């Protein structure tokens, strides 16, 4: 009964409301969140203190360019789907919001979320929406020094500092313009990093997540339903094309939790935390990945996509050598047999 029982084996999604004081130091608050067990659910929500905002107004923006809008074509039945991404073409934000609101792409009448969620799972294969995803850029004003996705100051910076290597969306910020029914397939971050997502404005974004302690179970299930993909790639889920309904997870005993994120709220994914979801309507989110000392081990063991030749791969060398000098030799010689304890928070006894 070692002190793992923080987010007692309920590993549920937790919500936090930090003080402007606690809020100032990013890396510190993540450590606090983990001491409260929030990482056990794979996903956590953080509401910024009232007197905080990254930008004055988003009135000056409909001119921003979405260089690679994506139409999401979904195929499948009864809980299991595969999403193909048809890349449309150059588009301005003004053109997007108009389509996003056009009565044939807009959200429909719904009482409770429970109902909006049902309409989503019943109609996701109809009316292929468009998602203004992976747009390089930020909406934070240069002076915002708290939780600025553009410069979080975490050790993920070592990658940049050590080799000058830049990785869009990972090492850099991304903007996501949503629309109803636009969704993100089940996945963990590249190299099993952490991710931070801020919903600048618009309709909500709902999230589903599986506790990292049960991530392996989700993979076994995924492999079983798509044996074809599982054989061609060691980590086919990283392709971000697999959708699985909450009802299917329920049916096969895979533990998970739900949460809806609203404008002005932060979402944090944790190492090896599988997540997925969908946007309610016209949206705008920003995200990037970040690391922590606790992440290093996950990074060393992350199973990567073996079929695409332009998929993200970060050299762990600088991390092991810098934060695990005693194990560098062991590791560098394919020996280090460290088992990960998903409950344990960064600091160790
Ligand atoms: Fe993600
Ligand atoms: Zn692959």
């Amino acid at each position: 009964a070692s002190e793992s029982e923080t987010l007692n084996p309920s590993a549920r999604i937790m919500t936090f409301y930090p003080t402007m004081e606690e809020f100032r130091n990013f890396s510190r608050y993540i450590a606090y969140i983990e001491s409260q067990g929030a990482h056990r659910a794979g996903l956590a929500k953080v509401v910024p203190p009232k007197e905080w905002k990254p930008r004055a107004s988003y009135d000056d923006i409909d001119d921003l360019v979405i260089p690679a809008p994506i139409q999401q074509l979904v195929t499948g039945q009864s809980g299991l789907f595969t999403q193909y991404n048809i890349q449309k073409k150059a588009m301005t934000v003004r053109e997007f919001r108009k389509i996003a609101n056009s009565d044939k792409y807009c959200t429909p009448r719904y009482s409770e979320f429970e109902e909006l969620e049902r309409k989503y799972w019943k109609n996701l294969t109809f009316n292929p929406p468009i998602y203004g995803a992976d747009v390089n850029g930020t909406l934070y004003e240069k002076h915002v020094d708290e939780w600025n996705i553009g410069r979080l100051r975490t050790i993920l910076d070592l990658v940049e500092k050590e080799s000058g290597i830049t990785i869009e969306g990972v090492n850099t910020p991304y903007l996501y313009f949503g629309m109803w029914k636009t969704s993100f397939a089940w996945h963990t971050e590249d190299m099993d990093l952490y991710s931070i997502n801020y919903l600048h404005f618009g309709e909500p974004k709902s999230w589903y997540s599986v506790p990292p302690e049960h991530g392996k179970r989700l993979e076994r299930l995924a492999k079983g339903f798509f044996p074809g993909s599982a054989q061609s790639c060691e980590a086919f889920l990283r392709h971000k094309m697999t959708l699985i309904s909450p009802l299917m997870l329920k049916k096969y005993g895979i533990p998970f939790d739900k949460v809806t994120q609203e404008a002005g709220e932060f979402m944090i994914t944790f190492p090896y935390g599988y997540h997925a979801g969908f946007n309610h309507g016209f949206n705008c989110a920003e995200s990037t990945n970040f690391a922590t000392r606790r992440w290093i081990e996950y990074g060393k063991q992350a199973v990567l996509c073996s079929c695409r030749k332009d998929m993200v791969k970060i050299s762990m060398d600088v991390f092991v050598r810098k934060f695990q000098p005693e194990r560098y030799k062991l590791w560098k010689a394919g020996k280090d047999n460290t088992v990960i304890d998903h409950t344990l928070p960064t600091p160790e006894a």
